[PDB]
């Protein structure tokens, strides 16, 4: 009844909530400036992040045209964790450009020179800039590129007197409820009105925009909600399997069912829609024994998957789930290094021996140890998005 309002109530927070604790342990805790640049973790790409606060006056993140086939992207995620911008080559090709991120109810006239505009509906946004780098040599030169990223406020850009950045005093986590901090970060912004429909349901609750006083019966609903909300989505996790329904935009997500919306949260914060990102991982091989380096040789053999960028395969130690040391300091295998068979097939052969396989590409070295691999999609098709696609299989060689 009003148990259940309350479970509803907090499976809604719970994404605003944990992007605000995010946030909390990293940037307010470690003092990180706002609009400045600052396992399992990507072979294939370079980064920048940092955190944009459009409060006082929108802000614009300066890229440049990069060079011809170098991937590329410039995300941004709000505090409901919405993906709210995806400038990447994947769309626009070399083609950087002035990128400016202004509150939903910002009012002012865009300078000529930006080239477009992302309204924002929390003031703060996470910021991750992805730049591919292939070998040691190239992530040089697109360390040249990064440089030339640059995050500037609008009166900074129009070499003007603007107005003084805000100042927030931040709820602490540890000894706060989850109520006052979703309330403190639906204040920050436009989220009130983007999430009206949610919002006109969980009134009662307490939940509502620079709310502080409540009632004993709102805050015991508060507990109970979370402990019931919690226990639902540990429930509901491993029945997820299309990516679609967890990561995206508030064009595509904002009216879908929250704890379904909250296990992207869950599963994978700060994630990629799929269109942009998706992946797979294996853990076994095709018989169903833990892949271990120490205990077998393995092949992986597949038509290339229809991705309209690249793909790769990552090798992670099941122990620190970490990349593992190897002479050949390979870690990975994708179309970027490798070439398709005379019938497109590719092969990729595993094993700790790699004595006499540098001169061989499709050769991915393996630890002597349980292990993992990860494969990524960029500018994956439908089928790969949304689960469907099955993760090419691992086979034990003689």
């Amino acid at each position: 009844t009003n148990v259940d309002l309350a479970e509803d109530a907090y499976i809604y927070g719970y994404s605003i909530d944990e992007a605000y604790k995010f946030f909390y342990h990293t940037a307010v805790e470690n003092n990180y400036p706002l609009n400045e640049f600052q396992p399992t973790i990507n072979n294939d790409t370079l980064h920048l992040m940092g955190w944009l606060d459009v409060a006082a006056e929108p802000v614009i993140v300066s890229v440049p045209d990069m060079d011809e086939g170098r991937y590329w992207i410039l995300h941004t995620m709000d505090m409901g964790h919405y993906t709210n911008a995806a400038f990447s080559s994947r769309t626009r090709g070399t083609k950087g450009g002035q990128f400016m991120f202004a509150a939903q109810d910002w009012q002012g006239e865009v300078p000529a020179s930006v080239d477009e505009v992302v309204r924002v509906d929390s003031n703060l946004v996470k910021l991750m800039g992805r730049i591919m780098a292939v070998n040691d040599e190239d992530a040089k030169v697109a360390l040249n590129y990064m440089d030339q990223w640059n995050i500037r406020t609008l009166s900074e850009y129009l070499g003007k007197n603007g107005p003084k950045p805000v100042q927030r005093t931040y709820p602490d986590p540890k000894k706060s409820t989850w109520l006052e901090r979703v309330n403190f970060v639906l204040c920050d912004g436009s989220m009130g009105n983007a999430d009206k429909q949610w919002l006109d349901k969980y009134q009662s609750i307490g939940v509502e925009p620079c709310k502080t006083d409540f009632t004993p019966e709102q805050l015991k609903l508060a507990k109970v909600g979370e402990k019931k909300g919690m226990e639902h989505l540990v429930e509901l996790a491993p029945k997820m399997t299309d990516a679609r329904t967890l990561l995206g935009t508030r064009d595509t997500l904002g009216d879908a069912p929250r704890d379904i919306f909250a296990e992207g949260t869950y599963l994978g914060q700060w994630g990629l829609p799929p269109i942009e990102a998706s992946y797979r991982k294996s853990d076994f091989d095709s018989i169903g024994q833990k892949l271990d380096g120490s205990k077998h040789d393995y092949v992986m053999r597949f038509k290339a998957p229809n991705v309209s960028e690249f793909w790769s395969v990552t090798i992670y130690g099941n122990d620190n789930r970490l990349m593992a040391k190897n002479d050949l300091n390979r870690h990975s295998r994708g179309d970027r290094t490798m070439k398709a068979d005379k019938d497109g097939y590719y092969t990729i052969y595993m094993s700790a021996n790699e004595k006499g396989r540098a001169d061989d590409p499709n050769f991915l070295p393996v630890p002597e140890k349980p292990f993992y691999a990860i494969m990524r999609f960029y500018g994956a098709d439908d089928a790969i998005q949304s689960g469907e696609y099955q993760m090419p299989e691992i086979k034990v060689v003689k």
